[PDB]
């Protein structure tokens, strides 16, 4: 094709949206669509890519004091 990583025709072709060098950006390898964080279908979607799960919880269950089970 072009003279772009991975052969890349400059015309949005991947498994998703974009192109092959905005791949990872699609979340491609994941196969886990990056956007739309309330994802109803998908189970604790936003606890998944919130790193500290500090504010995203109820209060009897703090995640910083139990190591186990830490979101
Ligand atoms: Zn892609």
């Amino acid at each position: 094709g072009s003279t772009a990583m991975a052969t890349t025709m400059e015309q949005e072709i991947c498994a998703h949206s974009m192109t092959f060098e905005e791949c990872p950006k699609c979340s491609a390898l994941q196969y886990r669509n990056g956007f739309y964080l309330l994802k109803y279908d998908e189970e604790w979607y936003p606890e998944e890519l919130l790193t500290d799960g500090e504010d995203d919880v109820f209060d009897p269950d703090l995640d910083m004091e139990v190591v186990f089970e830490t979101q």
